[PDB]
């Protein structure tokens, strides 16, 4: 069930306010955190994201994600952020500069090449050169915010790259 | 996926490059709302309080008149959050908690950048 969440390595979330209080629990694996979050079992709120503290092998369930207002991302080696896809906008507004969904296939049904890898295609689009553009896994993205919206490097050696088909909100 | 018992149109959904807009891939069904949410057709099925939603076709624990038949086109399927009357408050659902009849669901607006 953890494959249903968008993973963001070495990241945690922080939000301050009265009302809601994060839910925590020591477990053995992150999958356990995903299971409880998906089924939303025993959670006094609707879980939009969770963090697996790989150090304390602890879990943190949040009634919010990185796009929620008043929430901040923070780097952390022991942390791993998992966001529920149902709450990450799955359509784009215009050029899709800010698209952060999990679609990872071109409009030709060709699977995408991970960004941090150079096989089969060599490129200069490494995450470290685009801090803030979320170039992870093989998710379609628009790092330079160009027309033609989100795209990715196809795994097909015959095709270097190809835009992905992501619906307009309208 | 978003199941729709006994149905079909005339890989987004199954295998066509489009869907009714039966199993439909959630990535190709807008998961955010514009305004009231009258047109919302996503799969969120838990309220703003974490309570799982009661199926629309069920009369327990809460008896109601929002029958799928009386609201054809409103997609009152399973226990998905909806807003069939396009009311202010946004998509909602009857809850599985006998003490809480209904409650809105926390679905974000599209134009929320």
């Amino acid at each position: 069930t953890i494959h249903e969440f968008k993973k963001s390595a070495k990241t945690t979330l922080i939000k301050i306010d009265p009302a809601l209080k994060i839910k925590t629990k020591k477990v053995n694996t992150a999958d356990q955190c995903a299971d409880r979050c998906t089924r939303n079992k025993g959670l006094p709120f609707t879980c939009k994201a969770f963090v697996f503290d790989k150090a304390r092998k602890q879990c943190l369930w949040f009634p919010f994600n990185s796009m929620s207002s008043g929430v901040k991302k923070e780097f952390g080696h022991e942390f791993d952020l998992y966001e529920n896809k149902d709450y990450i906008r799955n359509c784009i507004i215009g050029k899709g500069r800010s698209y952060k969904g999990t679609v990872s296939i071109t409009k030709s049904g060709i699977k995408c090449q991970p960004w941090s890898s150079m096989i089969p295609h060599e490129h200069s689009f490494l995450p470290s050169s685009y801090r803030g553009k979320d170039l992870q896994e093989n998710y379609c993205r628009n790092p330079r915010g160009e027309e033609g919206g989100p795209w990715c490097f196809t795994s097909n050696p015959e095709v270097r790259y190809e835009v992905c088909d992501i619906p307009q909100c309208s």
